[PDB]
């Protein structure tokens, strides 16, 4: 299905290179997802990150292959629980979903997309969305991030 | 005569510190409006601020950087001559300031101060002689760029 990575306890501190992404909560809905800064350019000798819009919450992640590949339009969405979100098995834990809202249009049959559910926010397979005559989503899920544990 | 100066590289301690950023040329106006309560929480070290902010930097958890907590801010400089009281090397700088410790009280410490034209770092004792009671914040650490 989709690539999923568990962040190691203290992996961010030991990393050589890092990406920074705006954060959204599950409860706060679709509105804050769209309002989040789209153009996140990092430059200079200090790798200073400047966004177009002001933002409140942020996440620091190591430069994973598919994550750094996004550039413009990257975002991370928080979840309290992994059950009502993941299509397959969960483990009853908080979750971060990295999305590329630049390619929000459904085209990949095997890829997964962030969509507004009749209740909150869920993850859908492209083929299932195509069945419902749904073309535009909130963005394609690039990576699912799982928390450090013992 | 010298404040803690560190060259940036990518381990130092155990974690990481995120600081809101101000460009020096963009003025003191931005430095003061920058968010004060920059708290990282949850399983993922997700940073949440009081005010929304456009510029941010990631630094390793250096001893004097991690000690700040609230009021921490990083200040960009294109050059180091106009700012440092002693020797420069003609290069950009990040000046990490503790805006909580803004009151001039340490004689040997350096404080971030408004000049007529730009920003300066001034020695506490020199400020005290001028009867300058407040500054923009105490200079905690100076970050230099990575050496190629």
């Amino acid at each position: 299905r989709i690539p999923v990575v568990r962040l190691k306890f203290g992996e961010v501190a030991e990393a050589t290179s890092v990406v920074v992404l705006p954060v959204c909560k599950a409860e706060e809905g679709e509105k804050k997802i769209l309002e989040a800064p789209m153009e996140i350019i990092a430059g200079g000798d200090f790798k200073v990150v400047e966004a177009e819009k002001g933002w409140k919450r942020w996440v620091v992640l190591p430069s994973w292959n598919p994550v750094a590949a996004i550039g413009k339009g990257g975002v991370a969405v928080s979840f309290r629980d992994d059950r009502k979100v993941l299509p397959w098995d969960g483990k009853e834990e908080p979750l971060l979903v990295v999305a590329d809202r630049v390619r929000n249009v459904v085209e990949a049959d095997d890829g997964y997309y962030l969509v507004v559910a009749e209740n909150g926010l869920k993850l859908e397979k492209g083929s299932d969305l195509k069945a419902r005559e749904v073309k535009e989503s909130l963005g394609m899920v690039v990576l699912v991030v799982r928390p450090p544990r013992e």
